[PDB]
């Protein structure tokens, strides 16, 4: 049972902006639509019935950990952009950690979508998805928000095939454990094959390290969801990058788009493009299609 009286009053006020009453939420706990380390995602209906995704945090039992997670993620309620996942609300109830209510994404995560052989997205399709992500990140960067886990698995596609940058704020979790490793300086599970060289070395994350991750995501898109560096052990990713080595150009990646990827992975963080620059560059590349 989570008591609001025990929680920081400032956090309580913030949360009370987006609270959903239990009687307004129906959750189908027999319908798992995603699985994270903090809890699963379930089909829900919000009430005018709205189809939604309900993210559990029930694996987080410590009040202090729940408090910290809410504190770090609540700013999500302040964001509004077509390429950024929105928050529908938070359901506080009698027993269990708060439920995070999110818009339902009919087409799931971007990586699974492009790996699906029946979909067979074209080069144009894939660059288009990449442009959408760049716009969402441009928005978050303008808000000084550092994502820290950008990757194709962490972007969702809605019913209109609009890409939402996701897995941040209250929606943050590890949804595919295979791509997080403890082989790094922090000893915690991190997406090391998406991380900028300086993040692996200094444990610090910035918008410019998000740009590095975006470069990897672009590579994911153009390979239709191939795993990066399949032949590089998690023990070796830092030295691999230190040696100046990088992901190779995908077969169906246009030369100018691979140039963009390489700029995203410049060893000097300040030498890498802003997301505003990336939107401009990728928009031009897309338009030639
Ligand atoms: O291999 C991992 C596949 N996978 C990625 C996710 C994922 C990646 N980033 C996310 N950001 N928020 N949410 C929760 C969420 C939000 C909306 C959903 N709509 C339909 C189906 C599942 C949904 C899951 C996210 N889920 C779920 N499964």
């Amino acid at each position: 049972h989570i008591d609001l009286s025990a929680l920081n009053p400032e956090l309580v006020q913030a949360v009370q902006h987006v609270v959903i009453g239990p009687s307004s939420l129906i959750v189908h706990f027999n319908e798992v639509i995603g699985r994270g380390h903090f809890g699963c995602v379930y089909h829900g209906t919000l009430l005018k019935k709205i189809h939604c995704a309900v993210k559990s945090l029930n694996r987080i039992t410590d009040i202090g950990e729940v408090s910290q997670f809410l504190t770090e993620g609540i700013i999500m309620k302040d964001f509004s952009h077509p390429n950024v996942l929105s928050l529908l609300g938070i359901c506080l109830r009698s027993e269990g950690s708060p439920l995070v209510v999110l818009p339902y994404m009919k087409h799931g995560d971007l990586r699974n979508f492009i790996r699906n052989e029946t979909h067979n997205p074209t080069v144009k399709d894939l660059i288009g998805f990449g442009l959408q992500v760049a716009k969402g990140m441009k928005y978050l960067a303008s808000k000084k928000f550092v994502h820290r886990d950008l990757a194709a698995r962490n972007c969702m596609l809605d019913e209109k095939f609009t890409v939402k940058v996701a897995d941040f704020g209250l929606a943050r979790d590890m949804y595919d454990k295979e791509y997080y490793s403890v082989h790094n300086k922090t000893g915690a599970k991190l997406p090391v094959k998406w991380m900028a060289l300086e993040s692996l070395q200094t444990q610090k994350f910035t918008t410019k390290s998000d740009v590095w991750s975006f470069g990897v995501l672009l590579w994911e898109l153009m390979t239709r969801g191939a795993p990066p560096y399949p032949d590089v052990n998690t023990f070796d990713i830092t030295v691999y990058l230190l040696q100046g080595r990088r992901l190779l150009q995908p077969e169906y990646c246009p030369d100018p788009l691979y140039e963009v990827m390489l700029k995203c992975w410049h060893p000097k963080a300040e030498m890498r493009p802003s997301f505003s620059e990336l939107v401009s560059r990728i928009s031009a590349i897309f338009s030639t299609f």
